[PDB]
């Protein structure tokens, strides 16, 4: 829906960076394994190509997702060839779409 769009979701099943593009912000506070950088949409889209490549992905299970007004998160875990990391997108609402501004990722145990 408008707040968690299908393609986000998509984009994390399919490992895809591009597809992952079209929902950023202008902006994009990336946090691997707790080490906050925030940078711009495109230098984001290259970060998550390299992790996506790294470590390849055979699929994203959606395990929580919800809004509070004009924010709006997915929770899930993506597995890989390197193993389980739960991802939390965190998106708000800029004009009249919801476009992510925080992607945190954090290895977790299987």
């Amino acid at each position: 829906g408008q707040e968690i769009p299908a393609g986000v979701i998509t984009a994390f099943k399919r490992g895809s960076s591009q597809e992952l593009s079209k929902y950023m912000g202008d902006k994009v506070n990336l946090v691997f394994q707790g080490r906050s950088t925030n940078v711009d949409k495109q230098k984001a889209t290259a970060a998550m190509q390299e992790f996506f490549t790294k470590n390849k992905v055979s699929g994203f299970n959606v395990n929580h997702q919800g809004k509070r007004d004009e924010s709006s998160f997915v929770i899930g875990t993506l597995a890989t060839t390197n193993g389980n990391f739960r991802v939390n997108c965190f998106l708000k609402k800029v004009q009249n779409q919801y476009l992510i501004h925080q992607i945190r990722i954090d290895k977790i145990n299987e």
